[PDB]
Parts: C-alpha cells; structure tokens; sequence
C-alpha cells in the first residue's frame, strides 16, 4: 500500500501516466476503440490478447510486467438509466479487486461512461462517486487522468471537499 494513500487528477493522455498500472475504458469485444481505448491499444498493444470481457466486469493483461485492467462500462446508448448505473458501480468494484490483487501502491484511472459510451449525457459526478465507492477502502494512490480543463477543475474539487 500507499504510506499515506491519496486521490490526484491530472488532464493528460492516461498512456503517458506516472504509476504502477493502468484501467483501460473497454469495449466488451478486446477491440482498438477510440479515445482511451485506442491511446492504451497503441501503448500496450500486447495487453489485448484474450482482454474481452462482458460489460460491468474487469480482466488484467500483463504487457512485459505493466498490468492493464480492462474495464467494461455500460454504453448508457443501450441500458436504461438504472441497468447501466448498475452495471457501471459493478465495473469499478472489479477494478478495486484486481488492484489489491495486484499488490501495486498507485493506479492511473479513466472516468468510465464518460465518453462515448455516456449517451451524450454529463456523468462526471456519477461515475468518478462510483470509482470513489469501489477504491475507498483500497490502500492504492489513485491518479484519475482527463482532457477537458472544465472536468480537471470539478474532479479537483470533489477530492478537496472529502479533505
Ligand atoms: N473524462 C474526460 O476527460 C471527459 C471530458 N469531456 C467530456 C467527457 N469526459
Ligand atoms: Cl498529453
Ligand atoms: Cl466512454
């Protein structure tokens, strides 16, 4: 674990991150993708052998020694509001378990649904309270990466109001 265990946010490619490991935002099929998915694919493409899996669920490849969580959010195109919220809370839990069964002191993560699988909706505030339920009890320093300037600020401030 962490000494003192911390949540940051840095705007900046997720593929470029300063820590142990890294959550790809996936797709259920182990495909390229765009965004997150394809600057992790063009990074780690080794990490994507046998990385399918279903939606809601997490699957860690080794790329060398560097693990890559897979992370399968709901595309809120195709759930229900209450299905996908389901689906996207179980997503981050399965992250908290393969990051404590990694044994690492820090993970690089996304905020999952956020792109194109948010069905143009602005989930900034339910997806990063469902990676803060999932990685609170974890003893891992937490580096949540974005691009928008807008969403840096509202991440920052909702780690500062907790302390
Ligand atoms: N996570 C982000 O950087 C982001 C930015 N703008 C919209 C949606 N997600
Ligand atoms: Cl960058
Ligand atoms: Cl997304």
């Amino acid at each position: 674990g962490a000494m003192a265990p911390s949540y940051r946010v840095k705007r900046m490619d997720i593929a470029k991150n300063d820590e142990e490991c890294v959550v790809n935002a996936a797709n259920p099929r182990g495909l390229p993708g765009d965004g997150v998915c394809k600057a992790v694919y063009k990074k780690w493409p080794e990490s994507f052998k046998n990385s399918a899996t279903p939606v809601g669920t997490a699957k860690t490849v080794m790329c060398g020694t560097y693990p890559v969580i897979h992370a399968v959010g709901p595309n809120f195109s195709n759930y229900t509001e209450s299905e996908g919220d389901r689906e996207l809370a179980a997503a981050y839990r399965e992250v908290a378990k393969e990051v404590t069964r990694l044994g690492v002191n820090s993970v690089a993560i996304p905020l999952l649904s956020t792109g194109v699988y948010s069905g143009g909706k602005d989930r900034l505030t339910q997806s990063l309270n469902h990676l803060f339920t999932a990685m609170d009890s974890t003893d891992a320093d937490v580096v949540i990466y974005c691009r928008d300037k807008e969403w840096e600020k509202k991440i920052s401030e909702a780690i500062q109001m907790r302390t």
